């Protein structure tokens, strides 16, 4: 509260981290589905059905013009890819596996990177 200060973790190096792990996603051969924005007038339906669409296009944008706030804002984005990708996608789908698999690569990363 009011002049009753919690002790705050070093987020110095939280851009550059971020930055790392979202250049290990890009990178990874099942990202394939979620480099760029999906096609609104080449997919039927998810105009309607997504309401937040979410790319790694898009998150590299906004982590590289100061729209994350800080790191879970960023993880929120991250994990809207994954969430939107099975409300989308059957679950053994070539591109519903990616998501999963991309999901399961990411929050390891999260975990080694930052809950030390
Ligand atoms: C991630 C996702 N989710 C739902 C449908 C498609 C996709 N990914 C596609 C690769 C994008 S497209 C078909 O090139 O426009």
């Amino acid at each position: 509260s009011m002049s009753v200060k919690k002790p705050k973790r070093d987020d110095s190096k939280d851009l550059a981290l971020c930055s790392m792990i979202l250049t290990e996603m890009e990178t990874h051969e099942d990202a394939w589905p979620f480099l760029l924005p999906v096609n609104l007038k080449l997919v039927p339906g998810y105009k309607k059905v997504i309401k937040k669409p979410m790319d790694f296009s898009t998150i590299r944008e906004k982590l590289s013009s100061g729209q994350y706030p800080n790191l879970e804002t960023f993880a929120l984005d991250v994990r809207l890819v994954f969430d939107n990708c099975e409300t989308f996608n059957e679950d053994d789908s070539d591109i519903g596996r990616a998501g999963h698999n991309m999901r399961k690569y990411f929050e390891k990363k999260w975990t080694d990177t930052f809950k030390v």
